[PDB]
DNA sequence: TAAAGGATGAGGAGGAAT
DNA sequence: ATTCCTCCTCATCCTTTA
């Protein structure tokens, strides 16, 4: 019966104790290829037990990205990578709101005692929520504190929608460029393409903390001095490719599988705007990626050293009121598509 | 038309008390 | 072992607005 580690540091995180540098892996789980699977920590019961059983009985490494950025992100990671000698990307991240939001400390009330944000999700707060808070707060301007029933009203709203103070009585949601930076993506990683404000939030919410993922993938730089070939499944906006690019690891080849067309364009822009030299091949529906094209691409470029992906959490995530059904759900079922591909790659890389 | 706003809880986790 | 309380959570669906 899996239980979550407290504190949620996995095998360790920078600037905190509890670090562990070696672990036992079932002989069956040992690579090649290396693989890395991400998904949400807080699931319905029996989900991580099922997932771990299908990934060779590898116990998850649970990490809260509050040890890598200002916002929380309780994630479970499963992988067959070494743990010794991890390092992190520079520059060091901004861990507290005071550091990440320095144009805000003029406007920050002292009865808002938050130093960290909640999890960046797909749905963000409204412009009218902002006005409701301001009109509830302009009466009390001369007075050093509003009444406590009113403090409780706005404070609960701020924690619900991850608001930050941007002016007098003005508590606004994050902007995309602010989510991109908290998550490790370069600013306007998602701007290109006529992308709507709403659609950028949905794609940013379904994303990696780059710092967190990169700290796990650091261990690949000294062992692949000439670069790697990546099979990136459920790619999204390229959290894993950005992790590797920030690690300064050459991506000879990236086969990416992503059903959304604007996501695929985001990664293609990032590929061209970073003047990358390797090749980017893009597939859409993973259910239509046959084993034949997999081994055909393996016979041509010489195997995949890394298989990275995060399955859909739509049916596991607690924000879902309708279809929190587990791995039985129409989208999170696609986890077994991840295993299916990794078995094909394993069959040739053994 | 395309984008934004608003309505819709369950379900555990993690404390702090016995 | 228990109970009791506060909090958080890669979201779906329908209606309104420009
Ligand atoms: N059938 C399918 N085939 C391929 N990708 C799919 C798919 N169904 C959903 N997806 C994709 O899986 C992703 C869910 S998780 C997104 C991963 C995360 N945003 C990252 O950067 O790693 C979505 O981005 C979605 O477009």
């Amino acid at each position: 019966p899996i239980r979550l580690p407290n504190p949620m540091i996995g095998f360790g995180v920078p600037n905190e104790p509890g670090l562990i540098t070696h672990r036992s892996l079932p002989e069956l789980a040992r690579g090649p290829p290396f693989f890395y699977y991400e998904n949400v920590a807080l699931t319905p019961k029996g989900v991580w037990e099922t997932i771990s059983r299908h990934l060779f009985e590898i116990p998850p490494e649970f990490v809260d990205s509050k040890y890598f950025c200002v916002a929380a992100r309780k994630r479970g990671y499963i992988h067959n990578l070494p743990i010794n000698n991890r390092f992190q990307i520079q520059p060091p991240p901004k861990y507290t709101i005071h550091d990440a939001f320095p144009l805000s400390k003029r406007w920050w009330p002292e009865w808002d005692k938050r130093t960290k944000l909640n999890c960046i999700l797909t749905c963000t707060g409204s412009a009218q929520l902002t006005n409701r808070i301001r009109v509830a707060l302009e009466p009390y301007n001369e007075e050093p504190e509003p009444p406590k029933h009113v403090q409780r009203y706005v404070i609960d709203q701020c924690k619900k929608w991850n608001l930050v103070w941007v002016g007098k009585n003005k508590a606004a949601p994050l902007e995309p460029d602010e989510m991109e930076s908290i998550l490790g993506f370069p600013k306007n990683h998602t701007r290109g393409g006529g992308m709507s404000r709403t659609e950028r939030f949905k794609s940013l919410g379904n994303s990696f903390q780059v710092d967190t993922v990169a700290y796990h993938l650091s261990v690949l730089k000294p062992i692949f001095p000439h670069g790697i070939n990546v099979l990136s499944l459920f790619t999204g906006i390229g959290g894993g490719e950005v992790a590797l690019h920030r690690l300064q690891i050459k991506m000879k080849l990236v086969v990416s599988v992503e059903i959304s067309k604007v996501n695929r364009n985001i990664l293609k822009d990032f590929w061209e705007q970073t003047n990358q030299t390797g090749e980017l091949i893009e597939f859409s529906d993973i259910q239509h990626l046959t084993n034949d094209t997999i081994e055909g691409l393996m016979e041509k470029y010489g195997g995949f050293d890394l298989v990275i992906g995060g399955s859909p959490c739509n049916n596991l995530a607690g924000g879902n009121r309708v279809s929190r059904v587990g791995l039985e759900g129409d989208q999170s079922s696609l986890f077994f598509e991840y295993c299916r591909i990794l078995e094909v790659v394993r069959a040739r890389m053994r």
